[PDB]
């Protein structure tokens, strides 16, 4: 649910270890897909390293329902809580 999405988005900030880059990109891309929906921005230039990585993670999800992105986000946070602790 949207309320559980809000809770997961809070809990992910309090993991005992910072998530890996792969995990951070999963979390970012699914967050954008669950909120904005399909990507609606142009890709950053080649030297915007963080920006283009973020954009790619969201772009890969094009066509995914907001409800599925939200479910995946929540499930990922639960996985991270078990992996790192909170
Ligand atoms: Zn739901
Ligand atoms: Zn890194
Ligand atoms: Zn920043
Ligand atoms: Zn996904």
């Amino acid at each position: 649910s949207q309320a559980e999405f809000e809770k997961a988005a809070e809990e992910v900030r309090h993991l005992k270890t910072k998530p890996s880059d792969e995990e951070m990109l999963f979390i970012y891309g699914h967050y954008k897909q669950a909120t904005v929906g399909d990507i609606n921005t142009e890709r950053p230039g080649m030297l915007d390293f963080t920006g283009k990585a973020k954009w790619d993670a969201w772009n890969e999800l094009k066509g995914t329902s907001k409800e599925d992105a939200m479910k995946a986000y929540i499930n990922k946070v639960e996985e991270l809580k078990k992996k790192y602790g909170i």
